[PDB]
This record gives structure tokens, sequence and C-alpha cells, in this order.
């Protein structure tokens, strides 16, 4: 009954027995697999199995404090509808949500997580106070450390506390006349909203947006980010003398900031949070995705490579030392970033340290694997069993 | 309802309509996605829909001679508790078993490939002749052809016709003394299984396995395919001159026969088929897997890069020109074969071709993208929906 997993580099063999646990439902049935697309009582039902969750971690499961705060939660929401989390749960719950997510390589440091506790924000100018702190201490000059902030949750008589930019440092993406783009395509939607509500732009390819932050039942504010709490990288090659000339760079910290955080069925719809940057994200999908910055082809030429044929194979070339240029740029800036091979390698270990202490991770085989060099890497001949996990982060529409 | 399948690269949706005649079932469940993993009366109902796909695919659905096929079918299965296919419904088989395989990304050539009956085979030495005429009408000296040949059905009181090997064209793997390999590590069972039946084993990288072939009731037959028939390419490098000494070399003709062959019900254990090789088949999976030839370290040496640290991609950087390396070498020796990017914008083309014709198209995104360079490639933007269709190659049990 339970999932054989295989590792087919070495033969080993291990069962998912975690899986048999998973509190929600995925898009596949036994019909057709859809693994590859991107996007009252069920409260009480999710609130004491995470309770549940927290006294077994501090090995106090059955105890008198365990029943006791079973009680208070089915009290707070017998009476209120919802019901109010303690300091030590979330920080708890944030960690799980963290090790929960599938989709993420860098799980082996779940455990390592500082959690800034914002649930007294009043307004959207509070919220910018506390996601600058955020990024300052993200930041660290260099030396990332990883934090999530957490906004008061969602709750019955009022809207949501929202950041509508996808993440909060984003380039801004300007539709040009002759039907093309300056600055990242993939935020031309965002940079129109904040165009619309009052910011004038700028004209250049990596143009920090200005946060759209959203207070309940209130329009979006602006607000900017000091130049100085946005750390950027300048993008130059080891060997190739003409890279740096390219003017390209990138931002330091990846702070994911439009997803919503499940805790016990309590949903936080602001909940930004960071780590630091596995390099294949910025060198392959940012800079190489056709729909993204789509610089191969020019690096390529500058590269004096073939162009004409795809069997000489100048894309996976222009690809590989686009990649190294982000590393080497990363690491001579001294700035925390982690390649494709030491991440995988490190994700393969967290999967073992999660067989022994849970029975199993879930883990999305397609999104786990790097962009280049898949095989080349051990994730990818290791079988995954995907299935989702609660606490949880999970995709919500924009607020727009 | 029927699901929504986008492509992120440019943006457009399409529904797979093909999925809800998915006449088996996955691995998946609602709980868990397992897409990873790489493993009388039903009878007649098989039969029937069938019979009904073929007289479908001639614009003949509903007439006498569609009618009179599934009487025929039925009154055959009563008597004999089988039936025989006619040769047009075995061709017409064979093609829509390899149009429907969701892992095979050369589909766009389905229509094409060739089908010789060889359901007349008596021997294990009437099968070996079949297999040589196979591989001369396919090799083609250099200028490949799809093609399957199909041998004689499964049938109840009588054994089947089994080629133990899982491809025509093998590299044997002798296991040293020392626990190393020499040769191909996941050919060793087999290798050995040869040497038991009075093989006279080489010591070579690179040897031919013989082939074990096996007729009903009978024990498996060593045959020795004669050199002149396995066109073999040697690899060299464009630039780098040292690459030819390593000594290295592949087959031109990949021959799976190891796969089960199902229409309407009936089975086929033995219908070895062929095509072309995909480079990275080749460079990147034979060449440079763990558990196979490994040679990414010996090669980066050679590159004279610094394999002290990740972060220089020395793997990436020797993966490309192993890749390069096979490309420029076959196409040196005249022998057919297609790159990644080539291979993976034919099956997008393939894919626009079958939303068209069928509403739909099983895909395995896991297989579908190549093992380096997957971003790079349109299918890597594509979603995907796996699922089982019928006729259908299958995996089958080993016959020891
Ligand atoms: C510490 C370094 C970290 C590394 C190297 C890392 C790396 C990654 C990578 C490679 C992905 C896929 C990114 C993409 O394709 O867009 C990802 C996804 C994800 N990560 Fe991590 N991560 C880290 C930290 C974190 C932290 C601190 C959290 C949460 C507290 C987190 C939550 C997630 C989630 C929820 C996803 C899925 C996002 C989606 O579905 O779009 N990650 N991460
Ligand atoms: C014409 C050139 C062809 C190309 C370039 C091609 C390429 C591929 C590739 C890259 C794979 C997956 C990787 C692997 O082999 O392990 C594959 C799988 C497959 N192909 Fe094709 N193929 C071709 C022709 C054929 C033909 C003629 C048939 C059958 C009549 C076929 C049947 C399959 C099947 C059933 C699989 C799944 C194999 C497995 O599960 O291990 N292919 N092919
Ligand atoms: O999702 N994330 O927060 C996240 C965190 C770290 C990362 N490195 N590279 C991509 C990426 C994404
Ligand atoms: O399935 N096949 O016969 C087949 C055909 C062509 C191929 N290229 N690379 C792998 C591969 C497999
Ligand atoms: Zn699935």
């Amino acid at each position: 009954k339970f999932p054989r997993v295989k590792n087919w580099e070495v033969g080993s063999i291990t069962y998912d027995t975690l899986s048999a646990q998973a509190q929600q439902d995925g898009p596949c049935t036994p019909r057709r697999c859809l693994g590859s697309l991107v996007f009252p009582e069920q409260l009480l039902s999710q609130a004491r199995d995470f309770i549940n969750q927290y006294y077994s971690s501090i090995k106090r499961s059955g105890s008198q404090a365990h029943e006791q705060r079973l009680q208070e939660v089915e009290a707070e929401v017998a009476a209120t509808g919802t019901y109010q989390l303690r300091e030590s749960e979330l920080v708890f719950g944030a960690k799980q949500a963290w090790r929960n997510a599938p989709r993420c390589v860098g799980r082996i440091q779940w455990g390592k997580l500082q959690v800034f506790d914002a649930r007294d924000c009043r307004s959207a100018q509070e919220m910018f106070t506390y996601i600058c702190n955020h990024i300052k201490y993200a930041t660290n000059r260099g030396n990332l450390r990883s934090a999530i902030t957490v906004f008061p949750q969602r709750c019955p008589g009022r809207g949501d506390f929202r950041i509508w930019n996808s993440q909060l440092v984003r380039y801004a993406g300007y539709r040009q006349q002759d039907g093309s783009v300056r600055g990242d395509p993939a935020n031309v939607e965002i940079t129109e909203l904040c165009i619309q509500h009052g910011w004038t732009p700028g004209n250049g390819r990596f143009d920090v947006l200005p946060l759209l932050l959203q207070a309940p039942d209130e329009p979006p504010e602006l607000f900017l980010l000091p130049p100085e709490l946005v750390l950027e990288v300048p993008l130059e090659h080891p060997t190739l003398e003409w890279f740096a000339a390219l003017g390209l760079r990138w931002y330091a910290l990846p702070a994911v900031s439009n997803m919503l955080l499940e805790i016990g069925g309590l949903e936080f719809p602001a909940a930004p949070f960071s780590g630091w940057y596995m390099s294949t994200e910025i060198g392959t999908r940012n800079l190489c995705d056709p729909h993204r910055y789509n610089i191969l082809e020019d690096v390529a030429v500058c590269m004096d490579l073939d162009t004409r044929t795809t069997s000489s194979l100048w894309k996976d070339k222009a690809a590989v030392e686009i990649n190294v240029a982000v590393l080497h740029s990363y690491q001579l800036a001294k700035v925390t970033i982690v390649d494709h091979h030491a991440a995988t390698a490190s994700f393969m270990k967290h999967l073992e340290n999660e067989q022994k202490a849970r029975g199993g991770c879930p883990a999305d085989w397609a999104w786990i694997v790097p962009p280049i060099s898949g095989s080349l890497t051990p994730v990818f001949h290791q079988e995954m069993v995907n299935y989702f996990l609660s606490p949880a982060f999970r995709y919500q529409p924009d607020p727009w």
C-alpha cells in the first residue's frame, strides 16, 4: 500500500509511508497524470491535526498541556469561527510549511528559518517597515539568512493584507512601441499597475519596482525600497572580458511575496519569505528563457559561436558560460549563492534525513531537477512522490 | 472536466479531450503523484474497440464490412478463445502503438513506420533471419528507416517468442574481480546470461553482444550478429584533437526488443522496433550517467578543467563537448542523428498536429524533456497530460 521509491543510480529502494498521511488532494487520477501543471468542521479538523503535530514535535503529545490547547482552539472556533496561534506554534508552522514544499530543492535548511511576527500590523506603512527590516536582516551584507515575515491572518469581518508584487525585489518590464520589452518581460503587468497607481517609471533594464502594499479593505499604496537596502551583483565572466561590458546584473535576495501561508486551517495571505539563489534560476531561467531577458543569442554571437545550426550546440555552450558568470560574480561580490550540483547533492541528503524522520518526503521531480544538466545531478536518477502536506505554502489569486 | 493545458513561453491554451478515452489506469491518485516512477469478455471489449478504431481510421465505421469484422472476431474468440489480426490491422495497430507512446519525443514520424509481418515465424533460426533483415533494412548504410518486426502473438497452450536482449545491439558489461565493470554496466546481467549459454566473452569496452532468442517452449538459442551488419560510429571531436584517442564509439541502430506490443487485447511479446538516435541519449545518458560508462571526469581532466570545485561547472562543460562529439561523429560518418533542440522542436509540431487530429496527446514530461539543457528547449515550457491509450508498447518481465 506504500509507494516504492527507487534510485536508479545506486539501486537503493525506500517506501514512502508519509504520503498516506496527505491532508489534501492533488490534480492526478488513475486515468491521467497532471504532474507537469504549474497550478466549520474543516477548520477544526486541520486545527487539531496541526496542534497534534506541534505537541508531537516537542515530545509532549497526550500531555495535559496538549489536551488543554486542543480545548482552547475548539473554544475559540466555537465562539469566533477562528483562533489565535501561539508564538511558538507560528514559528513551528512556518518551518513545517517550508519543510513540506514539494518544489523546493533547498529544504535541507528547513530548520534554520528566522520568523518575524508581524501579526500586529495595522497599516500599509507598518507593512513597509516590516518588509524593510526583513530585507535588511535577510540580506545581512551578503551573508544571506533565511527568513519569513508573517502578517495578520485572514479573518471573517475584513479584507486581507496583501503584497501585490510577486517578489519583494523585481525588475520593471516596460513595453516598447516597437512591441518589444525593456527590462523583465515577466513583470509587465505589475509594472503597469505601479504606474497606474502613481509611480513615474524609470527607463532602465534593471529598475527595482516599488512595492504595492495592501491593508484590509483599502487600495494598495506605493512604497520605494531604499537603494541601500537592495543588494545587487554586477555580472562578469572570469575569462570572457566582454561579458562585464554587457551591463548585466541581478539582485541578491529572492523573496517570494505572493504565496499564502496555511497553518492549522488558518490562512496568512501576506507572509513573504526568502532564502538565497540557486544559480540556475538566474543564469538559466531569468536570463535565458525566451520569454524573459532572452540573452542567449547575443551571448553566443559574442562568443563567436556558429548560430546557424542547432547541432553545434551553441545554445548549450552559451547557457553554461552565462551560469558560470552568475556563480563567479556572486562569489566575487561575496553574496551567498549555490550551484545546481551542490544544491541537488544537499537535497539527496535531505531525502535521507526525512526518510528516517518521517518515512518519506513530498517532492516534485519536474521542479527539483535543474533547468540545465538534469541527468548530471543526483536528483534526476531519483524517483519521487508528490503530495500535499499542511502546514503549506499555497498559490493564491492575484489581488486584482 | 477536460484538463486545461498551457504553454508558459507563449501563453497558448488547449484542452485535452483525448484523456477521457484512457483505456487503462496509471499509478497516480488524488492522494499522491507517482509520475516520476520508471515502472474472455475483457479480450472482446478490447478487440471491438480496436476494430472500431481501425474502421474509423479508413473512414468506414458503421459499414457492413465493419460489422462483419466485429462478428468475425467475436466468433473466432468463441471458437478458439483468441483471434487473428488481418495484415492491414496489424500495420495500423503498430503505428498507433508508437503514436500512443507517452515517453517518445520522436513521434512526429509515427505515420511513416514500416511494419514487417513475421507472424509466420516458425523457429529461433527464422527469428534470427527476420532480425538480421530488419537490421539491414533499418540501418540502410546510415540512412536509418523506422521499422518494427512483429513475431507470433501470445496464445494459450504455448510458450512465447522472446528476445532476451533489451536492444538488438548492446555492448557487453564484464564485472572485473576488483569490483569495477569493463564495458556497459547496464548490460552485466545479459552478458552473464550469454556466457552461461555458451558465449565466449571478449574483454573490450565495446563488444557487441550476441542475441539470445527464445522460441515457444524452447530454451534460448545463442546467435552471433555478423559484424558487417552492426554499423558503428567512432567518436571524435571537431576541435579537441585528443578526443578520438579515447577510443569511444557507439552503434547506429537503437532497436528496443524487450517490450510487449498490445493490439486489441492481443499481446506480441516479441516485436522489436527501431528508429534513430537523439544525441543526448548517447552523449549524456549512455556515456555520462554515473552508473553507465561514466566518462565525465576523464573528459573534464583531458579538457584541463578545474575539477576541484563544482561551481566551475566542469561537469556541464564536459557534458556539452561529449554531446558535440557525438553529433559531429555521426554527421561525419553519415549516420542519421538528431540533436535535442531539433527533436523537441519537432515534438511541439507533433503536439499541434495531434491536438487537431485527436484533441490531445499523451506525453510524459519527465521523459520528453532532454537530460541536458531542459529549459533551453520548447517542451520544458509545455504542460502535458500523461495517460495510457491502446494500442500500446508496454514493459514486460524478463523471460528468466
Ligand atoms: C535557503 C535557500 C533556498 C534555496 C536554494 C531554494 C531553492 C528553490 C528552488 C530552486 C525553487 C524553484 C524556484 C522556481 O522555479 O521558481 C524553490 C521553490 C520554492 N521554495 Fe525554496 N529555496 C530556498 C529557501 C526557501 C525558503 C526560506 C522557503 C520558505 C520559507 C522556500 C519555499 C519555497 C516554495 C514554497 C517554493 C515553491 C515556489 C513555487 O511553487 O513557485 N524556499 N526554492
Ligand atoms: C524516429 C526516431 C525516434 C526518436 C528520435 C525517438 C526518441 C526517443 C527518446 C529520446 C525516448 C526516451 C529515452 C529512452 O529511449 O530511454 C524514446 C522512447 C520511446 N520510444 Fe521513441 N524514438 C524514435 C522512434 C521510435 C519508434 C520507431 C518507436 C516504436 C515503433 C518508438 C517507441 C518508443 C517507446 C515505446 C519509448 C519508451 C521507451 C521506454 O519506456 O524505455 N520510438 N524514443
Ligand atoms: O522560491 N523561493 O523563495 C526561492 C528561494 C531560493 C531560490 N534560489 N533560486 C530560486 C529560488 C527561489
Ligand atoms: O525507443 N527507441 O527505439 C529509441 C529510438 C531512438 C532513440 N534515441 N534516443 C533514445 C532512443 C530510443
Ligand atoms: Zn501524477
